[PDB]
């Protein structure tokens, strides 16, 4: 109870003393190795080899553990690469350092050491220090379960599993880029501030540009800009960045999240299906070392094709007692939708009701990688219309672990059609749909100049990261998740 | 005048006819080569070689030019890789395609072709088409000078110099990542929505999260979060992404811009100076093929060290008649500052006035790569204090072409100091400074756990891109610059 305040007081007092000696917070010590480097290169060498090699190195990091055994101590130093042992002895360090300094430091203190590599009796790689310094005094001792999110640095200091998750996140993003670039895609940066937000259906965040006394929105999706670039000739473009949606936080939703949108001209959604499957197989193989990924109580084989069902097949499969004819009648569908708990809004049409039914009925059940095709036109204002059935579009979404991971389709490059669909979206917003799209005249204009047949795909990067790190909340894969005040 | 409307009407009529024949906008044609690929691989081969090689390829792109010479025509097809010639002959294509289709198409129309490679009499690489299709009908004919920005797709279709600039932008970003990763830096993604914006001095954009009924700000800088990660153990982190500042548009300012922030523990600003110099030399060499870069009427030698001056030396050098003692007296400095047109705000202190003087006096003159050191503490709330002179911090900024390209310093890891500086910033905001920082208690807390000595650097990526593409307005290096309504 009070022992914590004694720790705080003790640290402030030790700092006070440092301040009296000179500059309390230096910036002079330089290391030449991180723990991981030392282990990779020297773990396989026995004390004999290391003795003759007589290799001196310099490291720096947090003092995680310290066992003072008189004239000698053993310390665990933790740096960006992991942990390495330090052998701190009174007679190995400059006169007085051991007793007048080292013993006065505290766990959590950032220290720097220079010494010779050797292996302990236990066979561990250790550094027999010849120099040791206190670089940063930690004023607080080393660390609900929401603390991990409110103070992610504490979580990173304490849990190696958490660190590994974020390190893997970086590996995945770098691997996606390498994968995309390998396919001739060029990464671009489109606006995140837009006067007319679009490219998706979501409530946007609105802000105001004082200089132009202009109200603007954080983008909910870069889609409309990326397709403008395809019209401009950048036929293989992709963007991996934030998108913002003024919607509530959840185990799969963060107000700001990372999405990858990619567009390749002269391709349709089938090409995107192949790309998605190869992307996941590549990432699993590349990042995890295997195509079979364990997630919760499941195992996803990214080495086998994703399952593929039309939206209706998924509805029928997960609610077998459904009279499929009900999805063809607005009243029947509205009734069905309502019977299962969906509040049917005045603005919704049959296509929207059917999609909502699909959401309620099947989504949570798509545990194994699944592609859901034949999305109704009503809910796909930017998707190419299907040649045989105008009421649906050449669009799909894919799910893994019961969550939507991506959304892709053959793009709508029919300007007149696009204009009309934007009008419907405007009507819908007038009819109450707060997520309906804004009319984007310049976008239509761009299509009038000619957009090559194209296939676009958006993938929720955070959700994707969850599947590769066995995380069951988006909060575990975003360094600083949105937290409630 | 009316000729444009005749073009529009003609295109709509041709489309109408396509609609009558079936699906006007297909998505079926697939290419296997882009123009650049064909040129790289076959430009060096004469018609003899190509004849015997009898290589068939498929391309797709915009019909830029068409010369109908009776039973044969010559077309310039432009795709993501550039341009390639098409030899379109009546008897080389399926019956009727040439006359009933090809001749009816219009420049700007997206077409696809499949044919054998050969070289024209002029020695140009061309494709003797055997199949040719209209993929997308262009309803508008091929394209103030602000149009390039309002309809960047038109600019990209029309000007290859503009395309090359953006292609180079992508190359530069990819090269920065490769450079950073080569140095063990890990790329992270920190929030772009923050309840307490910080890390810089700027008027932020504010928005509202309905779900949490919480007012939030678009980040002006990720600095405070990146340093939290360093405390957490990610000792070499960097982020390259948007930052938003509610400030006016300029030839060097966009409300949203790309900045790279990097932090490496156990390093000081001198280490950042080396990193910056190597980064520019590497990028020039790597991306431009030479370390000497032509920019406007100048040539920057990124193969030679940047010039380095303290802020005062730059002031003295560019306003030689300045009595340097004036910078040591608030009243004298205020007078000096005002005498040169700077409106000195009530909140400003000596350090701020001196910095403003430097800005007015020297900034525009730093044409050749220059590092400006010794920034006053008052204007550097997050920078490590200098050991000898507490009134200045171990901070620098670097300029090229008379514009600030980067800002870096040894980081302030003295929690108590940081808290006090935040208080001063709060006082300043209370005294009228609309750009002063907010107090960030959690940030201070993070520092209390111990931030290793660190050196951080922020570089304006867009401004950097300008120097490598001879662009003289930021508007030329951002695909969709903020435009006035
Ligand atoms: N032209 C083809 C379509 C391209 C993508 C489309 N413009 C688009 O925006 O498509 P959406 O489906 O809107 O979103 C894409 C994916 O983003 C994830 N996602 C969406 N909201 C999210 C949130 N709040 N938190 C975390 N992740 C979230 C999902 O994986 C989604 O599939
Ligand atoms: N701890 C070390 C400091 C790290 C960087 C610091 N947090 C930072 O934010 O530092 P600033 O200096 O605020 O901005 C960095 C660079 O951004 C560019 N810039 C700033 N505003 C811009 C605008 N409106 N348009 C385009 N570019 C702009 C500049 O190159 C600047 O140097
Ligand atoms: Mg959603
Ligand atoms: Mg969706
Ligand atoms: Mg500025
Ligand atoms: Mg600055």
């Amino acid at each position: 109870a009070i022992d914590f305040n004694d720790e705080l007081r003790n640290r402030r007092e030790k700092l006070a003393a440092l301040r009296q000696q000179g500059v309390a917070f230096p910036n002079d010590f330089r290391r030449d190795h991180t723990s991981d480097q030392l282990h990779e290169e020297f773990d396989a060498k026995d004390n004999q080899e290391l003795e003759s090699l007589n290799i001196e190195v310099s490291v720096a990091g947090r003092m995680m553990t310290r066992r003072i055994m008189g004239k000698a101590s053993f310390v665990t130093l933790q740096d960006v690469g992991g942990r390495i042992q330090l052998y701190v002895a009174r007679d190995s360090l400059p006169e007085g350092v051991y007793n007048d300094q080292f013993k006065k430091w505290d766990l959590g203190d950032i220290i720097g050491a220079r010494g010779t590599l050797f292996k302990t009796q236990t066979g561990e790689l250790s550094i027999h220090c010849t120099e040791l310094r206190l670089l940063t005094k930690a004023l607080r001792p080393l660390p609900d379960q929401e603390v991990r999110y409110r103070q992610r640095y504490l979580d990173l200091i304490a849990n190696d599993k958490s660190r590994q998750t974020f390190v893997v996140r970086s590996k995945i993003l770098a691997a996606i880029r390498q994968f995309m670039v390998a396919r001739g895609f060029m990464e671009v940066e489109t606006p995140m501030m837009q006067v007319i937000p679009g490219g998706a259906s979501a409530r946007p965040f609105i802000t105001h540009h004082n200089a132009l006394d202009l109200d603007m929105y954080l983008r909910i999706a870069p889609e409309l800009y990326l397709k403008r670039l395809v019209v401009g000739g950048f036929e293989r473009v992709f963007e991996i960045n934030r998108n913002f949606r003024n919607e509530g936080i959840s185990v799969r939703h963060n107000p700001e999240f990372t999405m990858m949108e990619l567009y390749m001209a002269y391709a349709d959604y089938h090409d995107l299906i192949e790309l998605t499957e190869s992307l996941f197989r590549t990432l699993a193989q590349e990042v995890l070392g295997t195509t079979k990924v364990t997630y919760g109580e499941h195992v996803f084989d990214f080495g086998k094709p994703f399952e593929k069902l039309t939206m209706r097949e998924a509805i029928k499969k997960y609610r077998p007692e459904t009279d499929m004819a009900d999805l063809d009648n607005f009243d029947a569908a509205k009734a069905l939708a309502e019977s299962i708990g969906i509040t049917v809004e005045k603005s919704w049409g049959l296509g929207r009701i059917v999609t909502e039914i699909f959401d309620e009925v099947a989504e949570a059940h798509l545990i194994q990688p699944t592609f859901i095709t034949e999305y109704p036109a009503e809910v796909s204002p930017l998707a190419r219309r299907n040649d045989v059935n105008p009421e649906i579009t050449d669009r799909f979404e894919f799910f893994i672990g019961g969550r939507e991971i991506g959304n892709g389709f053959s793009e709508l490059n029919d300007a007149e059609d696009q204009a009309e669909r934007f009008q419907e979206q405007v009507n819908a917003k007038a009819a109450g749909d707060d997520e309906a799209m804004f009319y984007d005249e310049d976008y239509v204009t761009a299509l009038e100049y000619g957009l090559p047949p194209t296939a676009g795909l958006g993938i929720g990067i955070d959700r994707m990261i969850m599947l590769f790190t066995n995380s069951h909340t988006i909060r575990d894969v975003i360094l600083f998740p949105a937290m409630r005040p």
